[PDB]
């Protein structure tokens, strides 16, 4: 049962153990950069940035588009 | 069910051409062209949302963490 995230930081908080500093260091950016990212709109977040953020958290992105009762997976 | 390219998706799921999608999104055909050709690393989530929506579909993004899963909402611009 998936938890819902309306904000980038809610993805991290769902895991519990990964602090903001942890994700920054794993992404290889300053914590100031991650604080900036987490204060923004999810809709204006770049896909590459989202990918790196989720990867730093130990996960991977599934990008799906539902068409009718079918679903296509985007591999980009 | 798998697609390396946005264009692949468009062409299999109907008959919309690039100018059709551009009009639906209210963006340049250039932008749509770069979407389907270029690398999506610097593409905003809301832009991808709008593209899939113009094709008549619904974008879902899921962060998969093994036994746990986080689904993103509010992917739409406004």
């Amino acid at each position: 049962d998936a938890v819902l995230a309306h904000r980038l930081a809610e993805i991290r908080k769902a895991l519990g153990h990964a602090r903001q500093a942890d994700v920054a260091a794993l992404m290889g950016v300053s914590q100031a950069r991650v604080s900036k990212l987490e204060s923004g709109d999810l809709s204006h977040t770049e896909l590459g940035t989202l990918q790196a953020y989720v990867a730093a958290l130990g996960g991977h992105l599934r990008i799906v588009a539902e068409f009718g009762e079918n679903t296509v997976e985007l591999t980009a």
